[PDB]
């Protein structure tokens, strides 16, 4: 049941009425992640997706809140009967874990569009019965709460959503898919996926959310597309107002990614007073590095986006640099993809786009290039390491032959006086070791004033022969 304190808000009139109820929820002991889901997918609905009608903010009045509420959690206390899964000392089994995923799981419909926008909150699962693969497990917590697990509580990689619960939280279970065509493994431990190594449980550093977190996870996955041109400017300035509560309250201290989300948001409309995009990529960086061993790869990612935007190209490649040198020790698994997607299209279009626009404007006489730094030949010779090391002991390989033209190209941007300047040393000016034995054997080939084509091709791919006839 809803509390009374709980209720004396409503209606939401605003956006400013909807942080007054997060910022209500914050103060207490347990933050109701059912009414908070509930409330957000009620105004990213009628502000995204069916906004007719929409005169300033869709008003949610009391009495249609409870009513979703009241669904939801006849839904779950009818179908999860908590006697039939007795508690040991305040925590939850692996059973009860797996029977609440199974109610979550059942509900939704048969054949749907796993990958469309806002299907994450409950008012999709209540009003659409459809949820995207992380709502699904968000809504196994949020059950779970309704039921009085207190134990049982959100984990989250980079691609990636599971529950943590039981004796001193330490137990994990599977509770929705990943991707698509991959093997479902609800209500297995994540163990076998930690222990390979791959990038997908991020070797054991993922994050295992208290509930204000569970607040966060849900916050930045507001989603304010109305369409592929047109965002809600009423979402943006609900989902940065909620991330400063966030943040101002201590609960996005361990969230590297919704400090790059805010980030983001800030660059598109900064508020008066607050910190600099830069200083909040820095500070979602330092995060990572702090509680996540820096085996975090998407920190570095929302830096180099923003320099990027901003055709920073030093800045861009320093930090793609430091990608890589994340990676590098990582495994390359099956179900690691998209990670796998992100440093094809650095390598073989974005980091070229670049590079092509930077050629031009030396041409047109630009001082102070990145392609006359060779800090910035450095940084690129940098990138192609980590990925070269995040391959080997890899069980499925990394790079192939498509690669290998665009490689030649960035390689070519550089003129060979300013690759000459790099001092690529051993172990045992512009000084880089390498720790990719690819890139070892193709140092000889990294200062010559026209580039080997064919010679980097060979040790890029390790094919062994050139043509026959």
């Amino acid at each position: 049941g809803l509390k009374a304190a709980q209720k004396t808000l409503f209606p939401l009139r605003s956006i400013d009425d909807v942080v007054r109820l997060f910022a209500a929820e914050l103060g207490r002991e347990e933050p109701d992640l059912v009414l908070l889901s509930l409330v957000l997918g009620f105004v990213e609905h009628f502000l995204a997706v069916n906004r007719v009608g929409l005169t300033y903010f869709p008003v949610a009045d009391l009495s249609i809140i409870a009513a979703l509420y009241a669904r939801f959690t006849a839904q779950i206390r009818g179908a999860v009967d908590l006697s039939l899964y007795p508690r040991e000392g305040g925590v939850s089994s692996r059973e009860l874990v797996k029977k609440v995923s199974d109610v979550i799981w059942n509900s939704l419909s048969r054949s749907y569009f796993k990958d469309r926008a806002h299907i994450q909150s409950l008012f999709s699962f209540i009003t659409g019965t459809k949820l995207d693969s992380s709502g699904v497990a968000f809504a196994v917590v949020g059950a779970c709460q309704a039921l009085g697990l207190r134990d049982v509580h959100l984990a989250l990689s980079e691609d990636h959503a599971w529950v943590v619960f039981g004796p001193n939280g330490e137990q994990t279970a599977e509770v929705t898919w990943h991707g698509k065509g991959n093997e479902d493994r609800r209500g297995q431990t994540v163990n076998a996926g930690v222990a390979e190594r791959s990038w997908l449980y991020l070797k054991g550093s993922y994050m295992r959310c208290d509930r204000k977190m569970e607040v966060a996870f849900m916050v930045c996955a507001i989603n304010p597309s109305i369409d592929l041109h047109t965002d809600s400017l009423e979402l943006l300035q609900l989902q940065q107002k909620l991330l400063w509560l966030l943040y101002d309250l201590g609960h996005l201290e361990r969230y590297p990614m919704a400090l790059g989300n805010l980030a983001d948001l800030e660059e598109l409309e900064p508020t008066p007073g607050r910190p600099d995009p830069l200083t909040l990529y820095h500070k979602g960086i330092a995060s990572a590095k702090t509680y996540y061993r820096d085996e975090h790869i998407y920190p570095y990612i929302y830096l180099a986006g923003y320099h990027c935007r901003n055709r920073n190209v030093r800045e861009a490649l320093q930090a793609w640099a430091d990608t890589a040198t994340v990676i590098q020790d990582y495994n390359y698994c099956r179900e690691d993809e998209e990670i796998y997607k992100e440093f094809f299209e650095v390598a073989n279009d974005v980091i070229p786009n670049l590079l092509k626009e930077a050629a031009s404007l030396l041409e047109a006489g630009s001082q102070g290039s990145a392609l006359q730094d060779p800090e910035c030949f450095a940084h690129l010779l940098r990138f192609y390491d980590g990925i070269c090391k995040w391959e080997e002991g890899s069980p499925t390989p990394v790079l192939h032959v498509g690669w290998a033209t665009f490689l030649v190209q960035s390689l070519g941007r550089f003129e060979g006086q300013v690759r000459q300047k790099v001092r690529i040393v051993s172990v045992p000016g512009p000084v880089l070791t390498f720790q990719s034995e690819k890139m070892k054997g193709m140092k000889e080939l990294l200062v010559a004033t026209k580039i080997n084509s064919s010679a980097i091709k060979l040790q890029l791919t390790a094919q062994s022969q050139v043509q026959m006839k």
